[PDB]
């Protein structure tokens, strides 16, 4: 009764925020737009990973817009901050790519990102296979989040079936 035939969705928050932000600004609205696109379809299991330091105030070398969105998505049990802290004045950021891939793999889900995570794929063959079969790339056209209807190409599933556990034929 609550989207149990839908795959868990794991979103690369930084990838999406930078993409909506035209690669120069961390645009939190982009994360909201991606999230909302899945909610509108009945997805209940959605996780967005973002490094903790993105909570810090906007600065010239790390511009960010609509930052309050992050706390709101966290309050909705959708966004999860991954670890970061300063050590000897240097920001040390745990690799969130690893959180993204591990969570999607272990929950048998889908990854929303334009990043192909080749370093991680080259680390473990089961992850390479998984990323090959479960990556959902996308385009933004202004505020319009547009995933492809043919996410794995001409010989792959429809987008509708790609997001289901059991496909509909």
């Amino acid at each position: 009764d609550d989207g149990e035939n839908l795959r868990p969705v794991v979103i690369d928050g930084s990838n999406v925020a930078m993409s909506h932000g035209n690669k120069e600004v961390f645009s939190c609205r982009g994360i909201k737009l991606a999230v909302d696109w899945f909610l509108e379809r009945g997805h209940k299991d959605i996780t967005v990973f973002v490094p903790a330091w993105r909570k810090e105030q906007s600065r010239p070398d790390a511009l960010i817009t609509d930052q309050e969105i992050l706390r709101k998505l966290e309050k909705e049990k959708i966004l999860v901050f991954t670890p970061s802290r300063r050590v000897q004045g240097r920001r040390v950021v745990c690799y969130d790519d690893r959180f993204i891939v591990k969570l999607a793999f272990e929950s048998d889900g889908i990854i929303v990102s334009n990043d192909n995570y080749r370093d991680l794929a080259n680390e473990k063959p089961e992850w390479k296979k998984f990323i090959d079969e479960r990556l959902l790339m996308y385009s933004f056209v202004n505020d319009k989040f547009m995933p492809p209807d043919d996410p794995l190409g001409r010989h792959g599933p429809s987008l509708d079936n790609f997001l289901r556990k059991k496909p509909i034929v």
